[PDB]
């Protein structure tokens, strides 16, 4: 092979530093330690990238995830061996579940100490095998550029995801003394395959042109291409097809559009769920038919199943990964590869549709029958969490600024999903597949680093926020003016919801003792605001959003409020529990009796 | 025939509750979630044990470790699937490295959903394989009692360690219909081997009786038996053998005893290191010759190696785990099994030594010329961190209470180890093998739960404390009046030491921005105290330990103060860097010069 000598004489650490600029890395999230010292010495004062220092490595990981979701670039993490590495397992597993591109670099003990139960040695490659797309231990400095290039390529192609690169201390401290192949130092289709994909596209167009009640079921995959939302909208307009998104597709479709069905699934709106259950054709675009979406699989999409049996519909799946094709539902047509690219190729084959009067009339009736109803504020009552989301959504949107929302995990997360009006791609950043509490704050910090001009709001739960609240001071140190909203119901609400519904109001260890959030914000160097009274909510939300610098707003909200609608257990998507104020009142009395007045 | 029907009609969750009682568990540390709901329902209002709720599952893990180190009982952790499980990887790796008995129960998605990339599904058995002695996924409720009994047995036998038991939701929700073998529901050596051990004991006695300059090298293994320290003291008195301990053996030997050599190793005292390098016989008791202890292995113990070649000494190893014998160093005699048990069998074969005048004269000369020296306070100077430990040591002892000390990781940890006078077993609880920053606070909480009557002090670093400071509120909820001391040098001191020494004072990302610790303590519901002035120190320390409830004391200490002595790099144990006041003053000028005054 051709040889490259440009790195000869540099340490592994210096080569790392150089590769970052070559991989277009502008930001690194990390925390130093012994094993990774030679790399830290090499990036000392580097103007190649901004370095962000969290208080805990899990924070670096979630920051990198938020950065990635906001920027479209891989999040880069740099931590030490042992506990440095084990502390990023959660964010890696999280990134793997949600398809987030991340490259995690972990220091490792010298190669000669590996396998001796050495100081701060973990089998990181073993530990992270099942929660990365790929991982590797670099065994020589000669190998370092190759592994870095492979890592970035793997993380950002196919379905994006995390990769881990283990860096032994002797490798990063070693000087490169051999020339290395030029192929290894530079970053970065079958004809029958292309023709096959084009065939599948022709068939997909044929099926779509045949459908009388189609639904577009859209997920995160459409957001992995700049033109995704635009092409989705063009197809929806051209063929008059209503659009529902998963939790992770929120923002990919303008919810102000009359063809918007909002979110489907366990806590999706009834209209989206009913449309899916009655559709003759489901066009799945960058979504993986997760169990939180389909409800009971045997009851899922009966009209599409009927249509398939009669050769006049079923399910079309635009999917980039073979692992996810036919994994859950039998698929009539799989269109393999990037969804956006394939929609573009399909477009001209779709017959323009004048109208779908009957289908849209039915959908509009469902919209009138089943809004996201809930128990609203009454005199003397506590503030309702759903109301907070609705008001903040309007206040934030009215600034005219680009707005990005992150969340923790639980009821507040579902209410954010439901009651915010989603209009822009890459503006909702939430932990869906793994559902990691504590995601909200560091993800917001990372997102703010990616988009310094954006209004970044973490809509968080009190228990979620406790998980990673130490990163408040990191936000100040990083100069990220994040807006932290805590919907404080003094409970792990999502868990108490399940305990209310399925365990006869037995609240087993679901009430953590919260700190004073306002004094905490002040201790951490932020402005802290609290609202308790209905009458002050509007003014406080405006002050919150208008504040220059990072700010925390705690809203005391009502407790034991269920997220509805809800599809759970053996229920099909059309068998949801709906909001009913009389039932809520009865369940409240029942709860007080069963808990002996404790809750 | 011998089938048991007492669990018939119980859910797996309810069986779990009963099994905790049979295993004499009095405390469970955990955090609930969806997959583990059936177990939480079953333990709701349980009178079998107390439950401790942290803010983060890593907190649960470290609390359980602290609880285990202080009580001698396995720490039990109960968390949910997915992120709940991945959040306990660090404590498991930590407990694995330090040999701490822990049984981790993780909820898992239903067996039907396993392997489908389900909601909150992680491959927990795969992930935790390298950091547990043993793990298992329970596949039927019939199998549940068996796996629980196996878990506890493995965790507490041989070298103690963490085990993981994965609990699918359908298994814990399932009702046992079938009788199960009675033996599976009840908790819990060849005479050839016994003779072989006896043979080794005989040979080891002869070698000891022959030694002229013997050293007892004592580790954590001696603390795994109630009679350990007693038998250690007996052997030391009888054969007049000086005793040095590892970091993890601290407290096993009375440091007030004239035969104490204090701690050996990288930051051990000079006398201990010199004694080890000049010994003709090293008697290793429950210690694994870690790289932080031996220094450059090829320079380690030359006098014992010399003696081994002439058949007049060498190394004796009392080790419970066969894989840790002849793992680091060539051993003349290995005594397999429990160290304490084997010391008891050996004692009567040891010849009582009158005196070792020459050996102890040499040792006492070293003690006089190489004490733990450091730069002491001067008028107008900042408080020295070594001085705080010394004073706190005395103030804590004067309370008359049983004192337990935990720490974070870094310089403060080494200073705690060096400058405290250790006299009682199971009173120093620190992360040694993995070295996990953030260990200090949750370990203290766990220790306080184990020993409600003890004075528990977390001597912590500012950076370490930031890692897990959210658990402050958990301490209040748990009713544990821990005393938290922060030696605040506004730096990752241990890392800056290495950067000062080996990287020409290039401080790459080792200065994190701290919150106001006093305001933080108050927000968290604790009393907060601060000391800046030398004159205030004694009074504040006294107020600190005299405070009834939980309390945080921040002491502002001098920065860029190295931990000495220090053995690093290619250095042997006798080639340590020692303290010198003029060199320190020179280092200060050099540092100021190189940092432009910033550090
Ligand atoms: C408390 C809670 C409640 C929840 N309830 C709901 C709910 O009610 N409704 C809901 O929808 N979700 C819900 N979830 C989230 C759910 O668990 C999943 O995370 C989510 O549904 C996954 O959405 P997705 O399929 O669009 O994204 P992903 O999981 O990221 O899947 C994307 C799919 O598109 C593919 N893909 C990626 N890139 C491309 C590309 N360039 N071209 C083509 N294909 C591509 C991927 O391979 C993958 O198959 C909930 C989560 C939590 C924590
Ligand atoms: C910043 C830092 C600095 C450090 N510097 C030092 C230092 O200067 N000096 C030092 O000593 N440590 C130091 N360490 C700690 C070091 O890394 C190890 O954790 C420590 O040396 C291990 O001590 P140990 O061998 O006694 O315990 P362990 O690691 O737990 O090993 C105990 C051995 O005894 C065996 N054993 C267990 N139970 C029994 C039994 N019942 N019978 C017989 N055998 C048994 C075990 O199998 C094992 O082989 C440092 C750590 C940090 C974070
Ligand atoms: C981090 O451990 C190692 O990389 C390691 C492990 C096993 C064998 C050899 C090494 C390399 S090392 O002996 O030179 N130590 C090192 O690189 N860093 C180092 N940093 C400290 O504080 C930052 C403290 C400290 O020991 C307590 N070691
Ligand atoms: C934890 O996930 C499951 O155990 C699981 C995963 C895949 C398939 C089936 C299940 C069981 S389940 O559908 O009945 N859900 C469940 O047990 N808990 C549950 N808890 C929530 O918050 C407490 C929220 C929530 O979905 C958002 N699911
Ligand atoms: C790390 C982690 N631990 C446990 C869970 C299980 N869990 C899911 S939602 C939830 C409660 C969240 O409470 P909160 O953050 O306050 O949001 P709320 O539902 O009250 O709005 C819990 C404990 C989880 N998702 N992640
Ligand atoms: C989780 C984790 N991350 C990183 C490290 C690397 N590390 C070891 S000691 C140290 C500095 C600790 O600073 P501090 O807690 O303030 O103690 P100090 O040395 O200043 O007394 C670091 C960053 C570690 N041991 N653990
Ligand atoms: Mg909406
Ligand atoms: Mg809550
Ligand atoms: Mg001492
Ligand atoms: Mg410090």
């Amino acid at each position: 092979p051709d040889m490259d000598t440009s790195f000869v004489g540099l340490t592994g650490g210096q080569i790392f530093n150089e590769m970052m600029s070559r991989q277009n890395v502008d930001t690194v999230f990390g925390y130093p330690g012994g094993a990774i010292l030679p790399v830290y010495d090499a990036i000392h004062n580097s103007d190649k990238f901004n370095f962000v220092l969290p208080k805990h490595e899990q924070g670096a990981g979630h920051m990198a995830e938020g950065y990635a979701r906001a920027s479209g670039k891989p999040g880069v993490v740099l931590v030490t061996s042992g506990p440095g590495a084990t502390n990023v397992v959660t964010p890696m597993a999280d990134a793997f579940a949600d398809g987030i591109p991340m490259v995690v670099f972990t220091g490792q003990v010298p190669t000669s100490a590996i396998g001796t139960d050495a100081f701060q040695e973990a089998d990181v490659v073993g530990i992270s095998r099942s929660c990365t797309k790929w991982n590797v231990m670099v065994k020589s400095v000669e190998e370092l550029p190759l592994r870095i290039n492979e890592a970035f390529e793997i993380a950002t192609s196919g379905r994006p995801g995390p990769v881990l690169v283990d860096l032994p201390k002797d490798v990063t401290a070693a000087i490169l003394r051999n020339p290395i192949p030029t192929k290894t130092t530079l970053p970065s289709t079958s004809r029958a395959q292309d023709e096959f994909v084009m065939q599948s596209i022709n068939k997909a167009a044929d099926l779509i042109n045949l459908a009388k009640k189609p639904v577009l079921y859209v997920g995160a995959g459409i957001l992995n291409h700049a033109d995704g939302p635009r092409l989705l909208k063009e197809l929806s307009d051209r063929a008059q097809i209503p659009v529902t998104t998963t939790l992770q597709g929120l923002g990919s479709f303008d919810q102000e559009d009359p063809k918007s069905l909002d979110m489907l699934g366990m806590h999706g709106c009834a209209t989206a769920n009913l449309a899916v259950q009655n559709a003759d054709l489901i066009i799945a675009v960058g979504a993986r038919f997760d169990d939180r979406v389909t409800g009971n699989i045997s009851k899922f999409a009966p009209e599409a199943r009927r249509a398939a049996a009669e050769g006049r519909g079923g399910i079309i799946h635009f999917e980039v990964s073979p692992k996810n094709i036919n994994k859950v539902v039998q698929t009539q047509i799989a269109v393999e590869g990037d969804a956006t690219t394939n929609l573009g190729k399909m477009m001209s084959k779709i017959f323009p549709v004048k109208e779908r009067s009957e289908w849209f009339a039915q959908i509009n009736k469902w919209k009138k029958e089943y809004p996201y109803a809930y128990m609203e504020e009454t005199p003397g009552s506590k503030i309702k969490p759903q109301t907070v989301i609705k008001k903040l959504s309007k206040v934030a949107n009215d600034t005219g600024r680009h707005v990005i929302v992150t969340t923790g995990v639980g009821q507040h997360q579902m209410w954010a999903a439901q009651h915010w009006t989603w209009r822009n791609p890459h503006t909702f950043i939430t932990s869906g597949g793994l559902g990691t509490m504590g995601y909200g704050l560091p993800a917001a910090i990372g997102a703010q680093v990616a988009k310094p001009e954006s209004l970044v709001i973490d809509i968080d739960g009190d228990a979620s926020f406790n998980m990673t609240l130490t990163e408040l001071s990191s936000a100040v140190q990083a100069g990220t003016p994040v807006k932290i909203l805590i919907l404080n119901n003094e409970e792990q609400g999502m868990v108490t919801q399940w305990q209310s519904l399925f365990y006869e109001h037995r609240y087993s260890h679901t009430h953590q003792l919260n700190p004073d959030f306002i004094k905490l914000a002040e201790a951490m160097g932020l402005k802290g605001l609290r609202v308790k009274k209905q009458e002050e909510l509007d003014a406080k939300l405006k002050e919150f959003v208008s504040t220059k610098g990072p700010v925390l707003l705690e809203v005391e909200v009502d407790k034991k409020v269920p997220v509805l609608p809800m599809v759970a257990g053996g229920s099909g998507l059309d068998e949801f529990i709906n909001f009913d104020p009389e039932v809520e009142r009865q369940q409240t009395e029942l709860r007080h009796k069963r808990t002996g007045g404790k809750h």
